[PDB]
């Protein structure tokens, strides 16, 4: 029937879930629910420590926090992602350091990277854009090779592989996100992700005030409200059980993209590095439009007549004022993928038939064959 | 039957309006019940503009941050609360000024606010600590004089009342919690209100990732992820439909207490300034141990034998590590309210019954008739 960009995908199970929560009076801080979620999802990316959080924006700065980023210190960062990958730098008193993207994979250039590092550099923020892995040998390589932390921002990436290993337990601590669009939902939550016993311990410490739990009310260093709740965490448990049936449904929601775009030379899907396995959070393409001469916003009214809804790509961060301080070269790639990039339906609400006719109905509005 | 502290209180109501949210997809950032919750809540508290955040921690931050508290800037708050009425400040990079309180209400103690005022000094944090509001006609006149903000820390109090006027309304900001134990839950939330619809709009817009809504991703200033979810909001609809009923109980249990305790020597509850009502979200006692010579771990270890839980009163936090360094004074009044204080169980689980059992109890354990 209707075709949907992103919507979360609720039932029966999601409904007992968070039902027993409320019966069992676990909706809050303390309860089994928020542990459980925490094992069961450290199982599902076979990685040490999980800790859940309030969303995937207090993942990244409860992770840079940890790691004792602050003032003074450059982290780096790609030009295309959500902002929430960069604020927690600033949170931090830290000083972003803006690098371009690869063409092909719209993810951070490690070359980029490399040419961007100083005395003063501390960590990398790759970001798996659209739940496409970043070329992670390589950041691991530079980041060996300089001292540096790597982070990743795994928000868009749950479910997405690198060389058999799921992302957010290659660095050195994985970021995820249960926001409402994402490929399952808590309906705002996060999870850190380490293989760091310590970081994980005192990760969930800070996140719980810094309370210590021999003593009432003594926090023996200053923390933050960012746990997440036992009622989400009931929701996440429902989730996490179909998140192989959702993977299953974004990656064929992909591969029928991959066809329909097949040897058509003014549609390029984003690539995946070899050895990697996109999650395919929203498949997103990037349209030579010199022969079309149409906008991206003229393509998606076109496309909304049709019950298409698509979303742009993010906007370049050093464009956005608090950040343009940090605009240092071109960026020539990130303002290529945003000028002629564009976000498609998958949700798992979707039919493969809805899918198929978005594709099919792009091609005639963009009047190829 | 049990004896409860502070559980929260769950039923058909919470089920059905929780079911509601999964039912509409409406779990996540958008959907009609967070703003349904902010102008039902705006319209209990009597005040123009509320903004539904995902703590009380949050709220306060962001009600610190909206009035631009930066480096440099002097914050004044009692030495005796939750540690998250003061870590806020240090976000903002301000510095906390610890003034003692009062030794009968427990609140901050006005005389000593005036005495720490500074060129410095830009706002007041008075904290209605245990649901017991605050001297707020002489806070808000020291505040007038000296060109002060005042925020009200009335994450306790939520149904108090200060001469007619509802906490949280008095203030330029006030600031509410939904945590499981307050006297309404969300599982995790918070609430900002404010008459300034100019500071509630930006504040809303803050705690939205500071996104323009009439683009798409574009940020023009740094933001923050502190939206309450639509999951959240329909369980506080629920709850705030309870809130006449509850604070009914809460007002009962406090008043049992005033009763079995009056006369005796011994035992102080925390008392109201003229014209204020408390909230009583839990009925807290000074004990003259003199007599007694048992320690208040003691009394509590005595009182869990006989099923009735307890909490100490809030530490100082002037002997936290991270706040040693501003311990200005002697704190005589902090120090003797946390060494002989006790807070008594109030959940609006309980029975008058089980209140008057848990008083009577504590009559016997201390050996006074």
């Amino acid at each position: 029937c209707e075709l949907y960009l992103d919507s979360p995908n609720l039932g029966e199970l999601e409904k007992e879930y968070i039902l027993k929560a409320i019966d069992s009076n676990f909706v809050s801080t303390v309860g089994p629910f928020v542990p459980e979620f925490e094992e069961k999802f450290a199982k599902y990316l076979r990685v040490t420590s999980c800790v859940a959080v309030q969303s995937g924006t207090a993942a990244i700065h409860a992770a840079l926090y940890e790691l004792g980023i602050k003032e003074g210190d450059e982290i780096i960062v790609p030009a295309i992602t959500f902002v929430a990958t960069v604020n927690p730098i600033v949170y931090c008193g830290a000083t972003p350091v803006f690098v371009d993207i690869d063409k092909d994979t719209w993810d951070i250039d490690p070359k980029e990277i490399e040419k961007s590092i100083t005395s003063k550099t501390k960590a990398i923020i790759p970001v798996h854009l659209y739940g496409n892995p970043c070329d992670m040998d390589e950041i691991m390589k530079i980041a060996e090779k300089y001292g540096l932390y790597v982070i990743e921002d795994a928000t868009e990436s749950l479910g997405a592989e690198y060389k058999g290993r799921m992302t957010g337990t290659i660095g050195h601590i994985g970021c995820f996100s249960f926001n409402g669009n994402k490929i399952i939902t808590t309906g705002g939550g996060g999870m850190i992700s380490t293989n760091n016993e310590k970081w994980a311990s005192h990760i969930k410490f800070l996140v719980n005030q810094a309370r210590d739990a021999s003593q009432g009310y003594f926090h023996p260093e200053i923390g933050f409200n960012y746990r997440m709740t036992n009622l989400e965490a009931a929701l996440g448990l429902a989730q996490l059980e179909r998140l192989p049936e959702f993977l299953k449904k974004k990656r064929m929601y992909f591969e029928a993209y991959k066809k329909i775009f097949g040897g058509i030379d003014e549609i390029a899907l984003q690539k995946e590095y070899e050895g990697a396995i996109s999650s395919a959070w929203l498949p997103s393409i990037k349209i030579d439009r010199k022969k079309i001469k149409m906008t991206i916003p003229e393509i998606q009214d076109k496309l909304k007549e049709k019950g298409i809804p698509t979303r742009r790509i993010f906007n370049p961060i050093v464009d956005f004022p608090p950040y343009v301080k940090y605009k240092n070269g071109n960026y020539h790639n990130s303002y290529e993928i945003f000028e002629n990039g564009l976000s498609l339906p998958a949700s798992t609400l979707n039919t493969l038939e809805n899918i198929e006719y978005a594709a099919k109905t792009l091609l005639n509005i963009l009047g190829i064959k």
